[PDB]
């Protein structure tokens, strides 16, 4: 499991957000197990969670994610 | 499982968001197991979750995701 | 499990956010186990959680995530 | 499990946030186990949690996360 | 488990935040075990938690996190 990232090197990249929520419940990244034997979970990269979620320009630079998730029996 | 990303190198990339929610419930990334033996889960890359979700310009730079998810028995 | 990142080297990258929430519950990253034998969980990279979540320019520089999650029996 | 990061080397990178919340509960990163035998959990990288969460320019420099999470039996 | 980081070398990097919360409960990073036999948990990197959380420019310099979390039986 190898990840390699290389980077070699007027409004730009500007965000305005206004949010008005009376009630918010946000769970993000959740793993829940009840009465479970084996649970393997991988979350990788960018997760944005919100009642109001904005992601801008998340990977201008190179980004690498490598995942190997699981079990050997 | 190998990921490689390489990058070699007027309004641009500008977002305006207004959001008004009375009630919000957001779950993001969730794995739930009840009474399960084997659960393997991989989430990779960008997940944006929201009552109002905006993703802009998520990978201008090179992005790589490699996943190998599972089990050998 | 190897990750390598290399970086070699008017409004830019500017965010305005206004948020008004009466009630907020946010869970971020959560792993919950009730009555579970084996739970393996990896969270990698950037997670932004919020009633109002903004991510801007998260990886201009190179970013690498490598994960190997699981069990051998 | 090896991570290597190398870096070699008008408003830029400016954020304004205003937040008004009457009530906030935020959980950040949480692992909860009730009645569980084996729970292995790794959280890596940047997690921002909030009723109002902003992440700007999180990895301009190179960033590497490597994780090996799990058990051998 | 080895991490190596190397760094070799108008408003820039400026944040304004105003927050007004009547009530706040924030949990940061928490591991809770009730009645559990084995719980292994690693949190790495930067976690920002708040009713109002801002992270700006978290890793301009190179940053590496390496984690090996788990048990051998």
């Amino acid at each position: 499991v190898v990840a390699a990232a290389e980077k070699t090197k007027t409004k730009e990249g500007v965000l305005y957000v206004g949010s008005k929520t009376k009630e918010g419940v946000v769970h993000g990244v959740a793993t829940v197990a009840e009465k479970t034997k084996e649970q393997v979970t991988n979350v990788g990269g960018a997760v944005v969670t919100g009642v109001t979620a904005v992601a801008q320009k998340t990977v201008e630079g190179a980004g690498s994610i490598a995942a190997a998730t699981g079990f050997v029996k």
